């Protein structure tokens, strides 16, 4: 077979840290290390079945003398750039051999955000001396030609304000907004330029990470990667995006909505192109319907004006640092943020704890919140990842129910994500791995 | 007056060296190049545009500080200057003085290689990796979206960009290479940018570029591209680009210049192809089959571009110590005082041109070279384009063939769009061919 | 108090790995004591402590994380009312050690890993240096001539782009990296490394000098003992007392094992001219007691500072294929044997040195480990607080075994005491903490 | 020949710079070769150490990195173990971009702008830099207690961050950068600076040490004195010979004109304990000559290294405000006034020292500046080659004047001999190349 041989960025590893990813009976660890490395490989598609694609390919971790190669039997070939693999695909490499490692050496609320903290922190990606200046991008990943050049607007925009980006892995709107920025952050002179990528293993494959990505992170779940998200947010900005952007946003206005998270200054902007003005209207009237006139104030809508939403991100940096400081609080880890555990307790979605979700509107707004962040989760999981479609491929779509107020407005937004192509990266039409009883 | 303060790179400067720059032509030529920075984002009537905008060069405790009267605003991003703008104001003053303070064959390339050394253009230390890349500043969104991805592919290959100034294909590589050299984590970049005083105006550098070097006239500026490059890569133009490919082909054909291993793309996307057959013919039509050796067409496809660069870097890298010479300043390459020698154009110097078919080719070559020049003169600079208000269109004539030829790459020129940036007034030809 | 504040190398630390530190906690009071040591950068005494009662220090997490707030800390600390900023190091490379020790205390390979655990987390283990590492050794309390001496071999490992690997104090300890800085700075070696290893028990007896730019606290004696060896990839001894017989006489056990035959690590012993009956009796002590078999793994090389300097040098290249060989790391030699006679913490007490074989019939090797369990207790009495204490209130450390190994380590320690090697002088004559049965 | 090749921090040159250094423009190669050779030779001070090697060449080739320099049997102690020492390497490079720079570019105001020109262009003149460079002058022939308090006055200023500016050679001009590199260390400046100015004549006498990572070559003796002055923010002179007084005289003489009174920059003269009759003896000398009124413009310091390093570092703000107060550059004082009798440049040979007037009866201003000129003809008489080449064929040089002026003269020379600061003192006893009348 072909071989391909991986040279390191990268501290020394122990035969403990490296002997439990052998391909050996009984465990797991060596094959979601080889998936999320494969996932790496090809920055194509968004089914996980691409691992059918490449059954031949496997990697091999070495321990020699200035520390960690890696040997590649049967790697994709668009990896590579005239026979050699691009370097920042050769970093991403390292970076998942460090965070798989990481989490298996190191196997309540309290405990989960300290192993988010610890996750981060061994990945160099919390800086100690930094003034704030991170801003969290989500967005579609399926999203046409006007959406995209939108976000490489905002991203250059930001560049030119000496800001940093955080966002997921993917296509779309996960690296328009870091490819503007490598155009203004170079205007700008701004050479300390992070673009952080937040994966985890069940999404990596789905949704495989640029290599313009210099920071890639893998975190254990999706849960903890959202955690992640917002403890380093210091603004956010969200654009049209489908399932996984709703999930997103539900997340943090969940979070925003706690009385202890009442003097958070974290900027979000909900922003687009002229064209995603109906998008925005329908959006901002659901988020309202479901969650009250109360969640308005926890975020701004900015069409058609990409210096705008980014001059917002500028403008409230200062904030971020006083009330920091008014904490007693780190500037690259937000402590003081109160994340309730009904946003932390990791959701599988399978058909029962689907049909389990509490979705009726008189509930808390925060904890409906909760359960509606769930509820898209699992339109997520039953689209993208592959043990996710495999219990769609056996039992149908997911059973939801509840409130038929909220049940109607949930259907009319999922169905516009149809309409609008946002579920899936079009190339046969979407069927629903969902179904609104 | 809206006063703005720039801090400085740049080293510290005398009396002797300051004292020619208060506010009498050094100071208008250092003011106009300054202005011109300032307004990043094709004629020069913005002049008009800034009247009340002044520059003063204080001698402080720390080096240069810079006071602006009235700067242009979109040099400003929340009211700071973006600092590649910042930096570019410090490169034009660097230059003005160094040119000052020093002023045949030799004396002109050693000017040439002065200058380049002063702005630390020429690394000592470094492997061959730049690639000129020129092309039209007026271009349509297809042919820029390719430049870009040709700057992404020379970005992914480790490659550098040395360009002209100004929009269209003098900016989009730049902008692709960002992206391609972040992928590819090359965080020594150098994308250099080449201009002079008459033609900054009307093609501002955009501030991505991050090496921006003034030369002293057109032909000095077109030495420096040939001496520096280890590659050349062509896209669709105008009479500007014409003039780039005319002055290096005449360079090539020298047969002093035959071991020369220096590549030549011409290149552009699928709908460039009757551009590149009409170009292509009017090379061999007026230079000879001769011609062919020293060029190849690439079309639709930028990797293909990138990776004939790339793989030319060794044999630059073994023909230059084969010569003896520079990495990073080619002095061995044979350049005759016809490609030098610095041409004025005017009414009568253009109609005084010798453009006939009968002609060595080298000869016909920096004939129209010079011939472009002017084209390029009469649309863009300054004391051009009023040579032209008081008297009428230059006026151009020889070998009837030759001249049917040139009228109709002209004619394309124009139809093409490719004459004038859109937005103003049709295009009215500064040329008439006799 | 007067507050003296310390802005932050050094990560963020959650308040989990804090709160042990605040003043209560025996581990506080630990904390407190590496942290005076290292403020204190002229006797080694640890009523070094006493003469600074009101000393305090308190850990904030702040906004770049963590500041030190000083409590009336020593002023020769200080340049014109600042810090020195090596110190300002020193002391949050203390707070990353005791932090990193106390967050892992969950055998032989549990040392091991422990040792590389601490030592990667501290920075000390590049990937990707070619080896270039000597550890110097020798005595706290040495005269003029021995000093300079140190200083000139110093400044000939400093010239051959060689950095150094060294216990922390005055004497022997300093002399070596102060003739390097003159060396490196020659041969403009601005990578230059000057590393001091200390644990908490003698960090306050033997203060780091602010030259160390990576000081290591590590938890024992042996773990010092085994990073010396793990990182050495040369080893130079000068003249010294009981500290550096210890360390000599491990490296000679554990380079005896035969599994340790293709080691190729040299050991020079060198000094002045005026040493050299000093060594005459070392050779003769190590080669009566240990055998002729001993003599093969280290050379001696009077009052020649290149020469010692030299075979380091030229050792390089042997270390380097050597270690690609064994599949192992440059900057960690884990193929090394150490057996775990030399693993084993030893507590020097009344009883403990009792215990000790010393009798003639044993495998060299652990006679060479009960010698060095022999030596700790010297030290330990002499210069540790808590066998201090030992000697206080019971007397003296009484040891026997063969009567002319015995009466070799009498004249041995005696010499110690004649050349006041022991302690450094002050007013009252050094009483043995040993006696000699 | 032995051929070693130095490979190229220095430019690209055309082949106009380097054809006049190619061997045939002719006087031109033996300067820049004597240069060379100099610097390869950092044993004694005469100028019969071009006979030790006069099969050395040096050939200069424009190659494709740059500068290639091909050396013809080179001097074997610019060697360690076979490899040039880097420092020495720099220095060789140094000479040429400097000999190149000044024969490129061939009254009162050219001669300021030149000395600015060739410091810009060596890189000497830091653009952001505020002040802290310290000249120090020195004798180069002196014991080893005033040798050790030089490095403790350089250690001193290297724990207060400032920068050193230097002659080259032994003694005082070593010392302190040697102290510096242990005191830089220790305070984590990495950025810092040890300038050595030199001139062709004075250089093989007087070689840089590697040390030296700043070495410029000035034109003369003259601007070499401008240079210092210039640059200085302070100035520390130790003991020494006629070329420290020299020095001494140049700097007092300039700080005396009226112009001068509001410069800030201190002067502290500073030795051991045992040099406080030597300095007894030069004070006054001093106000003997020039009056009470130059007392104001220095202090002595005795036995105290801090206190002088400490007079240097309290003065920079002081310094620094000044030259905003006059707008003028931190790093180059174009304000100070420097009289054309202290531009001009002297050249000894015995007419010129017979015509020197020297009478106790003029302008303190114009006397320090003859007594300047008679110092420089001592020093030339000694050490350069044409100078002692005057000696060997007309005999001494003849002073004449005040005979009061003239036997206090004759008493500090005679002092310079008894404690032999005109020689390092192993070969021949010295023989005076003065005769005052």
């Amino acid at each position: 077979s072909l071989i391909i041989q991986v040279s390191p960025s990268m501290d020394l590893l122990s035969q403990l840290e490296v002997e439990r990813l052998k391909k050996t009976a009984s465990s797991d660890l060596y094959q979601l290390y080889r998936n999320c490395s494969l996932a790496v490989l090809n920055s194509t598609d968004n089914s996980k079945e691409l691992l059918d694609k490449y059954k031949n390919f496997d990697i091999t971790v070495m321990r020699r003398e200035r520390g960690i190669k890696l040997e590649l039997a049967n790697p994709p070939e668009h990896a590579f750039v005239d026979g050699q693999i691009i370097k920042g695909i050769q970093e991403h490499l390292f970076s998942v051999l460090r965070d798989i490692v990481y989490v298996n050496m190191h196997l309540n609320a309290t405990h989960i955000t300290n192993l988010v903290f610890g996750i981060l922190r061994n990945a160099g990606a919390l800086i100690p001396g930094a003034t704030p200046n991170l801003v969290v991008c989500w967005g579609g990943h399926s999203i046409n030609e006007v959406e995209y050049q939108y976000t490489r607007e905002v991203g250059h925009e930001l560049g030119l304000r000496e800001l940093n980006i955080c966002t997921g892995c993917g296509p779309g709107a996960m690296e328009g907004p870091m490819k503007g920025a490598a155009v203004g952050h170079a205007k700008q002179r701004y050479s300390e330029y992070r673009y952080l990528g937040l994966t985890e293993p069940s999404i990596i494959a789905a949704e495989p990470p640029n290599p313009i990505v210099n920071e890639l992170v893998i975190m254990p779940d999706i849960e903890k990667r959202l955690e992640a998200f917002v403890r380093m947010a210091h603004g956010i900005i969200i654009f049209p995006g489908g399932p996984g952007t709703a999930e997103e946003l539900l997340y943090i206005l969940g979070i925003m909505m706690h009385p202890e998270n009442a003097d958070q200054p974290m900027p979000i902007v909900l922003t687009g192109p002229k064209q995603s003005e109906a998008y925005f209207r329908s959006l901002d009237k659901f988020i309202t319907d479901t969650l009250g006139e109360a969640a308005r104030k926890h975020y701004s809508i900015a069409i058609d004006n990409p210096a705008e939403a980014a001059r917002i991100m500028s403008n409230a940096m200062p904030l971020v640092r006083q009330h920091r400081k008014d904490k007693e609080d780190a500037y690259s880890f937000n402590w003081s943020l109160k994340i309730e555990p009904e946003f932390q307790l990791p959701f599988e979605p399978n058909h029962e704890s689907m049909a389990n979700l509490d979705l009726h509107l008189n509930q808390r707004p925060e904890v409906l919140a909760a359960n509606l962040r769930r509820a898209f989760s699992g339109v997520v999981a039953g689209n993208v990842k592959a043990e996710g479609i495999r219990e769609i491929e056996r039992h149908g779509p997911f059973e939801m129910h509840g409130d038929p107020v909220l049940m109607k407005k949930m259907d009319q937004l999922l169905n516009d994500f149809v309409a609008q192509n946002r579920m899936k990266l079009p190339g046969s039409a979407y069927e629903p791995c969902y179904k609104i009883v």
